[PDB]
C-alpha cells in the first residue's frame, strides 16, 4: 500500500494508546484495499485527519512577565485593569509550575477595545491564535460536525480543523453571547 | 471479558444481567466499527460503570456529626443544630428518607459549604448540580440512544462517579 506507510511516517508524533490502536485498525481495514473509491476513502479521509490532528505538539509558552507586559503594551493603550488580570493570570500559572487553562471572560460597550486584546494576549504567551464567532450559530455541526458514515461530513471543523495549527495549546477566542 | 468482570463484582440485578447479556449477544452480531458499534459499546459501557449493589456505610452518631460539623465550618451554632436534630430523627426513624433540606438565606453565606460538611459527617459520597432555568428534563433523565447526542444525565453521571448507591446529591439555586 502506497499511503499507508506515508500515514504511518507522518504520526510519528507523540499518540496516545487509544489514538493509537483505532488507527492501526484503520490502517489495517484500509490494508486489505476494498475498493478505490469508496470504502477506500471514506476510511482514507478518517485517517488523514487522525494524523494531521497533532498529538502531544505544544508551543513553548512565553514565561517572562517583563516580556509579556512589554507586548501588551505594544499592542494596546493602556487598558490598565485588564493588563493586569492578564498578567497575574501568568503569574498564578507559573507559581503552580503548570497552567490551569481558565475562562476568561471580557464584558463592556462596543469598541472598546475587546476582541484586539485577545490577539494580544495570544502573541504574549506565545501561543497560537484562533477566532470563534458563535452568535448567530444555530446548528451543533460546526462545534462537533456529523458522523462519519454520512457523505460530506467535515471533522466538525471549528474545533478540529482548529487544531491543524500544529499545537495543542492555542488560545481560543469566543467572540459573543449572541 | 472486562465488562464480564466489572459486574462479577458487585451485586446485579435480574433484569439488568438478561439486558446486559442481550445487549452482548446483540454486539455478538458483530457490526464493527460503526455507528450501531459505538452505540453499543458505550451503552454497555454506562451499564457496567453504574454501581448496582455496592453502597457506601453510614455514620448517624450524633458526637462525629459535631466535630466534622464544627470543624468544617465557623459559626452557624443554630444551622449546626438543626443539622444534628435532623440527623437525631434520621437515626430514630432509620429511614433518614422523609423530608427534604433547603437552606436559604442571603448569597454568599455558605449555604452550598453545608452540604459538603454534611456528606462528611454522614460518611455518603457529595456530588452536586446546579438547577439555573435548565428548562429541560434531558439533564435529569437524558436523552434516548437515537439522537446523535446520547447522553445519560445527571444522575446516572453522579452514580457512575460516587461508585455508590446511597450518594448525597445536592441541589443547588431550586429558586
Ligand atoms: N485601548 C486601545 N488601544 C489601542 N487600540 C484600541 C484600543 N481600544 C480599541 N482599539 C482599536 O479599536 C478597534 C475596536 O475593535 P474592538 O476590539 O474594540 O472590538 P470589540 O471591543 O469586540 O467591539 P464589539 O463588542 O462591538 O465587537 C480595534 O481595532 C482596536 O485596535
Ligand atoms: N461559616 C463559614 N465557615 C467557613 N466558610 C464559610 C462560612 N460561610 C461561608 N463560607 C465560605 O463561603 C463560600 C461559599 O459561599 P456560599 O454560602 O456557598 O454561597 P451561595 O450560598 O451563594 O452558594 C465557601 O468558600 C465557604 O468557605
Ligand atoms: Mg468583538
Amino acid at each position: 500500500a502506497i499511503e499507508e506507510k506515508f500515514r504511518e511516517r507522518l504520526k510519528e508524533l507523540v499518540v496516545p494508546k487509544h489514538v493509537m490502536d483505532v488507527v492501526d485498525e484503520e490502517l489495517s481495514k484500509l490494508g486489505l484495499l476494498d475498493n478505490h473509491s469508496s470504502e477506500f476513502n471514506v476510511t482514507r479521509n478518517y485517517l488523514d485527519w487522525l494524523t494531521s490532528i497533532p498529538w502531544g505538539k505544544y508551543s513553548n509558552e512565553n514565561l517572562d512577565l517583563a516580556r509579556a507586559q512589554a507586548v501588551l503594551e505594544e499592542d494596546h493603550y493602556g487598558m490598565e485593569d485588564v493588563k493586569k488580570r492578564i498578567l497575574e493570570f501568568i503569574a498564578v500559572s507559573q507559581l503552580r509550575g503548570s497552567t490551569q487553562g481558565k475562562i476568561l471572560c471580557f464584558y463592556g460597550p462596543p469598541g472598546v477595545g475587546k476582541t484586539s486584546i485577545a490577539r494580544s494576549i495570544a502573541r504574549a504567551l506565545n501561543r497560537e491564535y484562533f477566532r470563534f464567532s458563535v452568535g448567530g450559530m444555530t446548528d451543533v455541526a460546526e462545534i462537533k460536525g456529523h458522523r462519519r458514515t454520512y457523505v460530506g461530513a467535515m471533522p466538525g471543523k471549528i474545533i478540529q480543523c482548529l487544531k491543524k495549527t500544529k499545537t495543542e495549546n492555542p488560545l481560543i477566542l469566543i467572540d459573543e453571547v449572541d
